[PDB]
């Protein structure tokens, strides 16, 4: 179907997916205003704190643009596409590498996808920086 109208998904597992999105124990994420030109981090999870090894006071009201925290393994194409997605070219998922406060830098299959309303417009930038890899 072209849009999520008339039909409804199985709400229990559809919600379970959103639970894993905000689960904050093995998954990691931030909260940003998608409606502002500065795309700033109005709130942040303890998951991001364990991801980067920083502190919430270090992300408070910074731009959500992952370029501002790029490391020696982060691809410029990845950081650029994100900068364009927050600039408003397209709301799109991209991969990116992060670096820890301990001095280690890594690329994983990160899930950089924001949150939208029943119209499909992105009202918040919850760019879940969930590091994931295959077994």
């Amino acid at each position: 179907m072209p849009v999520r109208r008339g039909h409804v998904a199985p709400q229990n597992t559809f919600l379970d997916t959103i639970i894993r999105k905000f689960e904050g124990q093995s998954r990691k994420f931030i909260i940003a205003n998608a409606r502002v030109e500065n795309c700033a981090v109005i709130y942040c999870n303890d998951g991001f704190c364990e991801l980067c090894g920083y502190s919430r006071a270090e992300v408070m009201q910074r731009p959500c643009t992952c370029d501002f925290l790029h490391g020696p393994r982060t691809q410029r194409r990845a950081a650029a596409q994100i900068a364009q997605a927050l600039l408003g070219a397209e709301e799109r998922k991209v991969e990116i590498a992060f670096y820890r406060k301990d001095g280690s830098c890594f690329l994983c299959l990160v899930d950089v996808v924001p949150v939208k309303n029943e119209d499909g417009a992105v009202i918040m930038f919850i760019l879940n920086f969930e590091v994931v890899m295959e077994k």
